[PDB]
This record gives structure tokens, sequence and C-alpha cells, in this order.
């Protein structure tokens, strides 16, 4: 469970994400695909993007980066009372996209990496620790929904 102080560390950095949602979302998806290329294979919509330059040049990918961060932000804003927000996501990721928890670990690592790269004087150990706790909670709760839905994850 996160404390109020930890949620305030998480939402203070989220405000920074909000100053450029498309840029952070684009950077996160490209870092995910660069670091874990097998995750691209889960996206029939984007597997044509066979180089990093092609990914950067894709407005459709950038649009999806915004969709992704918007959903994550809506979850984080609920501080752990996020059950309604999480439900459709766990549903689609379990039953349609079939995204294992390990790949949610990979994207959580990409989020942290990008927050560090974009925010050098502004994303320190306490903030990163708290963001890692919020993303762990996110993954924990998704995994509980995966199990109710019968999906190994
Ligand atoms: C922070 C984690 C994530 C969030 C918040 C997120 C959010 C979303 C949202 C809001 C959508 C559109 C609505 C839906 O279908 O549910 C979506 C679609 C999708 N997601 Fe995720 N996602 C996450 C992680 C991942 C990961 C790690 C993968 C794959 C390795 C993935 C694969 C997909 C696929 C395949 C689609 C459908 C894209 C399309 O063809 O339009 N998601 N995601």
């Amino acid at each position: 469970v996160l404390s109020e102080g930890e949620w305030q560390l998480v939402l203070h950095v989220w405000a920074k994400v909000e100053a450029d949602v498309a840029g952070h979302g684009q950077d996160i998806l490209i870092r995910l695909f660069k670091s874990h290329p097998e995750t691209l294979e889960k996206f029939d919509r984007f597997k044509h993007l066979k180089t990093e330059a092609e990914m950067k040049a894709s407005e459709d990918l950038k649009k999806h980066g915004v969709t992704v961060l918007t959903a994550l932000g809506a979850i984080l804003k609920k501080k752990g009372h996020h059950e309604a927000e999480l439900k459709p996501l766990a549903q689609s990721h379990a039953t349609k996209h079939k995204i294992p928890i390990k790949y949610l670990e990979f994207i959580s690592e990409a989020i942290i990496h990008v927050l560090h790269s974009r925010h050098p004087g502004d994303f320190g150990a306490d903030a990163q620790g708290a963001m890692n706790k919020a993303l762990e909670l996110f993954r924990k709760d998704i995994a509980a929904k995966y199990k109710e839905l019968g999906y190994q994850g």
C-alpha cells in the first residue's frame, strides 16, 4: 500500500508527464520496443515499424502513446482506489491482446527509464521508488484480474 506522501511523489511527476503527454508516450513505446523487441510482436497494428526511425516517424504510434498514458494517468490519479479504471484494461489485455505480466514489467521499466532521461534534475530516488511502488501495485492488481479472467499472464 502507498502512503499519501508516496502518492503525492507519483502525482508530482505525473504533472510533468502532462506537460508533454505525446512525447513521453512516444519515448516510452520506442524504449519498450528497443529494449524488448518481442513486445512489438504483440502489436499487429505496429509491427510494420521495423526500425526505431520508423517508430519515431509514426503519428499512429504517437497517438497510441497518448492513449496508453492517458489510461495510466487516470489509474494513478485514483491512488489505489482504481478498480473501475483498471477493469476494462485488464479485460482487454487479458482476453484480446494477451499481454503477460512480464511485458507489463518491461513497460514499467521503460516508463522509469524515460522519466529519468526526460527529467534529469527532477526524478530522484524517492520519486523513482514511489513510481516503482505505484507501477508494482498496478501490475499486482492487473494480475489479480487476469487470474479471475482465467488468463495465465
Ligand atoms: C502501462 C501499461 C499499459 C497501459 C496503461 C495500456 C493501455 C492501453 C489502452 C488504453 C489501449 C486501448 C484500449 C484497450 O484495448 O484496452 C491499449 C491497447 C493495446 N495494448 Fe496496451 N497498455 C499497457 C501495456 C501494454 C503492453 C506492455 C502491451 C504489449 C506488449 C500492450 C498491448 C496492447 C495492444 C496490442 C493493444 C491494441 C492496439 C491496437 O491494435 O489498437 N499494452 N493499451
